[PDB]
């Protein structure tokens, strides 16, 4: 049978993607009975262009892109659910000898995104300045897009910018590994909760491999080189996808 194709970003683990999939891809191989490639891209619009063309089966994809990819069919496989049941959030970050206190307090300022299709790492910010009628362009002084929570981070902590919007669980991660940059930094305002990434299906991709891959991810924590992949990752289960996860999304998506 045909290659399976598995497509990430590059950018959330840069040198340790495969490390980190390996297993995951094996999983796959043996529920299947494919050969299975591991698609890289490094921004989340290239991924949805490979599943919107259907030039791969199974993307590991984030909350906006997947808001985006459901309006040209791509269809939810399955969430993980990460240990200790974590929720998910943007948070705003400054330095603690900035001045800079609050979100009000960066217009005019320079300001860090991560990818243009990460809702914690972008359109989480541009729609909450809608209530102030402004974009990112007319609220700071300056934006870039650094493709890295980590590196939007390390430009805060180095005066490039003067504030950043990034996974909440990034900067809890980061806090663990560099105590003295978090020391530095402070959350100065929080996003709206939203769902976990989803893993989705090309529009492409047969009802019969649909729901052949969908059981495979809903039952991986009770086969072995499941529970390997599922450790690797650091994951507990995939579960079904609750689409009211992601309403808040769809919603500031149709504000822009």
């Amino acid at each position: 049978p045909g290659v399976f194709r598995v497509a990430v970003s590059s950018m959330i683990s840069p040198l340790e993607t495969m490390k980190g999939y390996g297993p995951v891809l094996s999983y796959i191989e043996q529920q299947t009975g494919r050969k299975v490639e591991l698609v890289q891209r490094r921004t989340y619009r290239e991924v949805n262009e490979l599943i919107r063309e259907n030039k791969i089966d199974l993307a590991f994809i984030c909350t906006y892109s997947f808001v985006e990819a459901e309006l040209f069919g791509a269809r939810p496989v399955a969430v993980p659910q990460v240990e200790g049941n974590p929720y998910y959030q943007a948070v705003v970050i400054t330095r603690r000898d900035s001045g800079i206190n609050s979100l009000e307090e960066l217009r005019n300022k320079r300001f860090a995104f991560t990818d243009p299709m990460s809702f914690s790492g972008h359109i989480a910010l541009r729609g909450e300045l809608v209530k102030v009628d402004r974009t990112p362009e007319t609220f700071f002084a300056s934006t870039f897009y650094t493709y890295s929570h980590d590196n939007s981070l390390r430009a805060v902590y180095d005066g490039i910018v003067d504030g950043a919007t990034i996974d909440s669980l990034v900067f809890r991660s980061s806090n663990i590994l560099y105590p003295e940059i978090g020391a530095a930094l402070q959350v100065v305002h929080v996003s709206p909760l939203v769902g976990a990434p989803p893993v989705v299906v090309s529009p492409g991709l047969s009802e019969e491999d649909y729901q052949l891959i969908r059981r495979a991810f809903l039952n991986m924590h009770n086969e072995p080189l499941g529970k390997q992949a599922l450790d690797t990752l650091f994951i507990d289960r995939f579960v079904m996808v609750n689409s009211g996860h992601y309403d808040y999304i769809r919603e500031i998506a149709g504000k822009i």
